[PDB]
């Protein structure tokens, strides 16, 4: 089982200068002919020529048009093609091969595969070797000349990278297209698509060079009416890179293509971006609101890769966060600017502190630049992406916009057209840092620990105020818990964006200030502070850390009502909730453990409830923010704060807290649910796919959140509102009506009604599946069996499988049933899926990531299922590696 080590990087002894491909698609097989124009590098020491090549059927291989003979001149073991060095030329040579591959039965969706009636490739990370022989690593840059042939009736649209330079007819009903892509690229950015594709198109004129760029968005004919928003998002993405970063697209054409079967969200193949259909296609009649932000961010993400990933690429896969963390950061800047809603940034933090913090305290914890890997298909993590993005964002917080832009342009200008490493980016940021500090001795050497140190830092505070001196002190310390990657953790460069709120009038007491904490602890003193402030700490969530604000709930309430920073307001509310959750959890736990006949629960703080009401009733306050304050923190956020978490006790705790607040605020909730209707459900632009109103969607989020609270509470006659909600044209509304009807006798009536509305659109049906999966039903196990028999069946579409099972795994009371029946069910799905798609099988392991944080009975139950999966004789490399790491074997 080969382990790759970051420190072992060495340049290849070979060079591949030119790739000339002929991909001939036939009904039962695909024939790939490839000529590689190669050379000997300065690092060559006379080694064998070893190509990656996985699952290829060899028809012939040759060197300089001389056919090589198996056994004598080469060996092939279905993974590596080895040409013995005595037969390898010593100067420039041509290697050629013809192989047979089978996209029709390629259900792992890596390499060349068939998704419904579309032939499509996915080559990142090491999938190109599943198409033809190559030295499959991103520092092997080459030019590509690609011809694709296929039946014209089945595959009229042929696409690859670069310029289409010829189209030709072929006897027997076939046709061909030739694409030449002169700029050097790594092979993971190669792509090919063939299908009966329909499109929308537009022309974009770049801001400075005034180049005309042809934009094409493609789907199967059935869904061509769902392409409009994606095209709008692409234009928006191009304008943002031009306006913020001064970067223009360099090619004459950009194609985006939706396919139904895709392992992840989308892929940035040069000029030919390929998308999970659920991340490219939408219409107002057939998509929930979430689709619109999803398409915006994913289209943006792939577009921003054209510079951060494509034009500046990776030396090796250990640098993955250099392109993914930086592109997520660019994507997040873009989405924040396009949506103009504070909930966009809040939603990113909420994901980080639940999913990524859980990963970072799990046995899977790794730094954003790991030291080793076995499976590249398991390398694409929320740590690499989302903690990576926060590390990339901290440069902007440290430098400010002007110097960040200066440093970013240094990075692009110095590395355009080349591979790069994380050091190259830190170096560019350091040059800007010296400029900002006016100090050529300043350096960012300490910053590099963000790339190598795993785990979430904890930052805690103590305060002092001298009223006579008007002097305020913030004493700060940082700590990262030792883990399996570093026994000793070093202090990081932590930027702490801070404000000081005057508690008497709510006003700012100092200018914008970013404290630079570079030691294990430091004391920051402020003079001329006229009154004792309430500190507003880590504004905008300025570092990816556990914040221990050491504030009272009275102080947190004051920030929640009156602070200027949306994150600190949201975090102050989160912290009030967490204090209550931990207190009530321990009270319920003690009652369970001691088998008490009576006991007391500490009520929710009444001033906190008053503050929620105050914000809810503020007509100038933001609807999306309102929906966050009436929602308790995510379960996966809570679990980072409780040892041996009993999920039933936590479910009882949340129930008590929601009921406490509802018993006071339900009339407020109902009144708002009714008063929000007119603006939230406005149909003026329902038939304009170009008109997307993120504030209006946030109003629907608030209505649907309040409806959930009111339905669980059995608010008088709320079933009438649920039924009327089911008649709304907006899928977010009528799918909500299904979810909230779980608490009423009408659930299966609405189940059938919404099924009928959903069944004729592939993506809407998947949203329906998710809604059923997450329904708060006592009979959810029977319902899942019904979905399996009636809808899901033996589909191999990852979107179908993930829709049926993942939402259910977030059902705290039912997935964690003490019998272990939920763990048994998901383990059976994982093992079944692993037979044909190991990457998605490992995705389905997600609920097990917290196994060692649960109560000892549930730890044992989860471990038993993971050991059962590990004992499967046919377990994939992906799944075995993942479960061995997760179970500390
Ligand atoms: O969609 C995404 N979602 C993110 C969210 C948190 C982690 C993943 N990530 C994109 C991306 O970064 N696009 O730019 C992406 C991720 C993985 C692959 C990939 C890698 C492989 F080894 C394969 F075998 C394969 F089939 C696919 C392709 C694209
Ligand atoms: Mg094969
Ligand atoms: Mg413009
Ligand atoms: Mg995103
Ligand atoms: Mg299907
Ligand atoms: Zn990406």
């Amino acid at each position: 089982p080969k382990i790759h080590y970051r420190k072992d990087y060495k340049p290849s002894g070979f060079i591949i200068n030119q790739v000339t491909l002929n991909i001939n698609i036939h009904d039962q097989e695909t024939i790939v002919r490839s000529v590689l124009d190669m050379d000997i590098s300065k690092h060559n020491v006379g080694e064998d020529l070893v190509f990656d090549g996985v699952g290829l059927k060899i028809n012939e291989i040759s060197i300089n048009n001389k056919k090589l003979v198996e056994g004598e001149e080469y060996t092939y073991d279905n993974e590596f093609l080895t040409i013995f060095s005595k037969f390898v030329p010593k100067s420039k040579f041509a290697f050629s091969s013809e192989v047979i591959i089978h996209p029709e039965t390629n259900y792992a969706l890596t390499g060349l595969y068939k998704s419904k009636n579309i032939i499509v490739s996915q080559c990142e990370a090491t999938g190109f070797r599943r198409i033809t022989f190559f030295i499959d690593r991103p520092d092997m840059m080459a030019k590509y000349d690609v011809t694709v042939t296929a039946d014209k009736e089945k595959y009229p649209v042929l696409l690859s990278n670069g310029d289409k330079v010829n189209e030709f007819e072929i006897p027997g009903g076939r046709h061909g297209a030739r694409f030449n892509d002169p700029p050097l690229k790594p092979c993971y950015l190669f792509a090919v698509v063939a299908g009966d594709l329909k499109h929308l198109s537009a022309t974009y004129i770049t801001k400075y060079t005034k180049k005309k760029v042809e934009l094409y968005v493609f789907s199967e004919e059935k869904y061509v009416s769902k392409l409009q928003w994606a095209l709008e998002c692409l234009k928006k993405s191009m304008a943002f890179d031009e306006d913020y970063f001064g970067l223009e697209y360099d090619l004459s054409r950009l194609n985006l293509v939706a396919v139904s079967d895709f392992n992840v969200g989308a892929m940035e193949n040069k000029g030919l971006n390929i998308f999970n259909a659920n991340s490219l296609l939408a219409s107002k009649k057939n998509s929930i609101d979430f689709s619109y932000a999803r398409i915006l961010t994913v289209v943006g993400h792939e577009y921003f890769h054209q510079y951060t990933g494509n034009r500046v690429t990776l030396r090796d896969w250990f640098q993955l966060t250099l392109k993914e963390g930086l592109t997520v950061h660019r994507e997040n800047l873009f989405s924040e600017e396009m949506t103009k809603t504070v909930t966009t940034r809040l939603s990113h933090v909420d994901l980080l502190r639940s999913v990524q913090f859980l990963e970072d305290s799990s046995p899977l914890s790794h730094p954003i630049r790991p030291e080793s890997y076995v499976s590249m298909e398991n390398f694409y993590t929320t740590t690499v992406y989302d903690k990576g993005s926060e590390v990339m964002r901290m440069y902007l917080t440290i430098l400010g916009e002007e110097y960040y832009k200066k440093g970013f342009d240094i990075y692009i200008k110095k590395n355009d057209g080349n591979t790069a490493t994380c050091e190259d980016f830190n170096y560019a940021m350091e040059q800007a840092y010296k400029m900002k500090k006016a100090d050529n001795s300043a350096n960012l050497n300490q910053y590099l620990l963000w790339f190598s140190q795993s785990g979430t830092p904890h930052v805690s505070f103590k305060y002092n105020y001298d009223a006579e001196k008007k002097q305020y002190s913030i004493h700060v310390n940082q700590y990262t818990k030792p883990d399996e990657n570093q026994k000793e953790k070093k202090p990081l460069f932590i930027p702490i964006s801070v404000g000081l709120i005057n508690p008497e009038n709510g006003k700012e007491m100092i200018s914008q200030t970013t404290l630079e904490l570079t030691k294990e602890s430091d004391t920051f003193v402020f003079n001329n502070i006229a009154v004792k402030p309430i500190p507003s700490l880590f504004r905008g969530f300025s570092a990816p850390v556990y914040i221990e604000d050491q504030l009272t709930d009275e102080e947190r309430i004051l920030l929640l009502k009156y602070d200027s920073d949306a994150f600190v307001r949201y975090n102050s509310c989160t912290n009030i909730y967490m204090k209550q959750i931990l207190m009530n959890y321990n009270e319920f736990l003690k009652a369970k453990n001691e088998k008490l006949e009576s006991f007391q629960l500490t009520p929710v703080n009444a001033q906190f409830i008053d503050a929620i009401k105050y914000l809810l009733e503020d007509p100038h306050a933001d609807a999306g923010f309102k929906s966050y304050i009436v929602s308790l923190p995510q379960d996966r956020y809570i679990i980072n704060f409780v040892s041996n978490l009993d999920t039933d006790v936590l479910a009882d705790t949340k129930e008590y807290i929601y009921k406490q607040i509802g018993d006071k605020l339900n009339d407020v909730y109902y009144k708002m649910f009714k008063s929000l209707e007119a603006k939230a459900d406005d149909l003026t632009y329902f038939n304009d796919e170009s008109h997307v109103d993120f504030d209006q969607m946030n109003m629907r989020t608030l209505r649907n959140t309040l409806l959930s609270l009111l339905s669980k509470a059995q608010y008088p006659n709320i079933l009438n509102e649920i039924i009327e909600h089911s008649k709304s044209p907006y899928p977010s509304n009528w799918l909500t009506s299904l979810s909230v009807s779980a608490y009423f006798d009408k659930y299966f009536e609405l189940y059938d009604k919404t099924y009928k509305l959903s069944k004729d659109d592939e993506l809407l049906l998947q949203e329906w599946l998710k809604t059923v999966s997450r329904s708060d039903r006592k009979d959810i196990y029977e319902i899942l069996k019904k979905l399996e028999n009636e809808v899901l069946k033996d589909s191999k579409n990852p979107n179908d499988i993930r829709a049926v099972y993942l939402p259910f795994t977030n059902n705290l009371r039912r997935f964690h049933d003490i019998s272990g029946k939920g763990y048994k069910l998901i383990a059976e799905v994982i093992t079944k899926t692993d037979k044909f798609n190991p990457m998605v099988a490992t995705q389905l392991c997600e609920p097990f990531k917290l196994w060692n944080k649960l109560d000892t009975k549930r730890q044992e139950l989860m471990l038993n299922e993971m050991n059962t999966m590990l004992q499967e004789p046919q377990i994939s490399n992906n799944l075995k590696e993942y479960l061995l790491r997760l179970t500390n074997k």
